[PDB]
């Protein structure tokens, strides 16, 4: 019962240690530009806002209506929803991620630096995403919570190496990409629910998506400033991450049965148009235009090579990674322990 | 709406940086002695084992029996249970905690060192504690989930400084203490539930308690070996933590209404005999005998002073911190947002 492992060599602290000073200098700047993208706790939605209310007389009927609706939502979509929920639930790993980063790490667990305040508060916001989807999937009766909980335990135990090498450059590019990815992901399931006429479930996915849009805005703004101060290193960091390919946070998924669980879950999300290879290319393309990589000047030869590589990649990937004649048609049906080994098309 | 902050100066990296080598050397030893205290994932219980089963025909009646029982469990006890659950849910902070420690930190998020494997797997085990208590409290109808979720968001945002100063010495003493504390805590609520005749809730707290006992065993064994290799530094580290006083992980608790929420929750736990000042002294006394501090020899003058201080403290605290004539009697009743501002004796 061995979960999959990272296949790449672990590289640590690739950012020159003096460049830490940059992020220490940017402390006040982060307070003024990044922290403002967090919603104050009093103003935030909570999972309870979107679930049957167990302290109301309407509890039983609300749970019943939730379940009646869940019967008309196909297994395909539950697999995706479950995979999205499990990814959210591995949260501890993601706080650890941010806290591996050299200039921005929380050194005590309650550090008053803007970066540490961001990290803690961002985590606190993400925590509600798992909570809400958890209780929704639980109440639905459509999924195998024991197997899902098992997957979650494996996933936190496996952790993840995003290949950011303790560099806030690589790291903040990585989270920029991921935040947009989950925005699209959750946004698509929201839109699809709004179409089976499940408004309450659309509200669940929509509210989570809107959190992710704020996070994306914040992280792209950090990288924006890194392109301002250090155009060379940031382009070289952007390019590095592209060459490696952005590996997803939950790629070591394992449920004790399926040795390729991430690929299989991803295939369903692909087929349903929740999150696709096309989406991957669209995100890279968006970040190129967002950070105005095309518009950068005064770069090193190595920087120019990196700049050119980044701008070329999305149309290249949009091609190279389009020819899914194999994946779309032939695709077999396979059991997912997350739904009691009921089967869905891959 | 400001949550409480840490009142003490943040001190970082007080362990001499060469002493990191000790923990790197102990990698194989940790694999052989510490890692063995983790239960393999297939063998672990999951929250679903202890909750109404939403994929069975018995769901509705199981949820109903849970709620009928919960009506007979007093508000006092729910306040404590809720505070215990919130403490568990702040989990990300505690993984961050372990990953501040100099010789034992996970440098990538998926490091194959024994320490990093411990940290990830321990986290994965703790994650089920919050999950289980969350869904239990949610289904009960007895508590205000929105205000609880709010408190959790503040708590993760606030984080915590356990004053371990990046030292695995201070840190592994700290977790040894906390693990025992939660064992007693969850164990006492188990025992009390077994007495209102709520066997299913007793099972919930009991299974969590039993996890904590394994964690305590593992952490006391690490400190045991630190006393073997470095008797001087370990006694100086033990004494340092005692002088500071062990501050609890959830001490910055805030729900947007009560500026002394931890004190108030703690008072209820004290009054109910769930976790007391006497428990605090008993734990220190246990760890003194467990690590055989009395039996240590060949120490520095500074070491001897620290050794003597540690042995003296528990009887001293058992006295000094017994005279709770004020707390026991006079104690007022106060609202807790966690139970819709219904009131309980402090
Ligand atoms: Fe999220
Ligand atoms: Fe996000
Ligand atoms: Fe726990
Ligand atoms: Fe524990």
């Amino acid at each position: 019962f061995m979960p999959p492992r990272e296949v790449h060599v672990q590289v640590t602290h690739s950012m020159p240690p003096q460049k830490i000073e940059i992020f220490k200098s940017l402390d006040n700047w982060a307070e003024e530009n990044i922290l403002v993208h967090l919603k104050p706790v009093e103003k935030c939605w909570q999972p309870q806002d979107f679930l049957p209310d167990p302290a109301s007389d309407g509890f039983d009927e609300q749970v019943r209506e939730l379940r009646e609706r869940a019967k008309e939502i196909p297994d395909d979509y539950f697999v995706v929803l479950v995979g999205d929920m499990i990814t959210e639930e591995a949260l501890p790993t993601y706080q650890t991620m941010l806290n591996t980063l050299d200039g921005v790490r929380d050194e005590t667990g309650a550090s008053p630096t803007s970066w540490a305040i961001w990290t803690r508060a961002w985590t606190a916001e993400e925590n509600r995403h798992g909570d809400l989807l958890n209780k929704y999937l639980y109440l639905s009766g459509r999924v195998d919570m024991r197997q899902i909980e098992k997957t979650i335990q494996y996933l936190i135990g496996s952790g993840m190496d995003p290949r950011t090498e303790n560099s806030p450059y690589l790291g903040f590019i990585y989270t920029s990409f991921q935040e947009r990815a989950t925005f699209i992901s959750h946004g698509n399931t929201a839109r699809q629910a709004k179409e089976h006429g499940d408004i309450k479930l659309a509200q669940i996915c929509g509210t989570i998506a809107a959190d992710e849009k704020r996070h994306e805005t914040a992280y792209t703004k950090i990288v924006e400033k890194l392109f301002e101060i250090d155009p060379d290193g940031t382009v070289l960091a952007f390019a590095d991450m592209m060459r490696k390919k952005i590996s997803m946070p939950a790629h070591l998924m394992y449920d004790g049965r399926d040795d390729n669980l991430f690929d299989h879950f991803s295939a369903v999300a692909q087929r349903l148009g929740v999150y696709t290879a096309k989406d991957y290319a669209d995100i890279l393309e968006f970040l190129v235009g967002r950070w105005k990589v095309d518009k950068l000047t005064g770069l090193s030869a190595e920087g120019q090579k990196a700049q050119d590589y980044v701008c070329r990649l999305p149309p290249r990937i949009r091609r190279l990674e389009e020819r899914a004649q194999g994946r779309a048609k032939e695709a077999p049906t396979m059991p997912f322990s997350w739904i009691f080994d009921r089967q869905v098309k891959l």
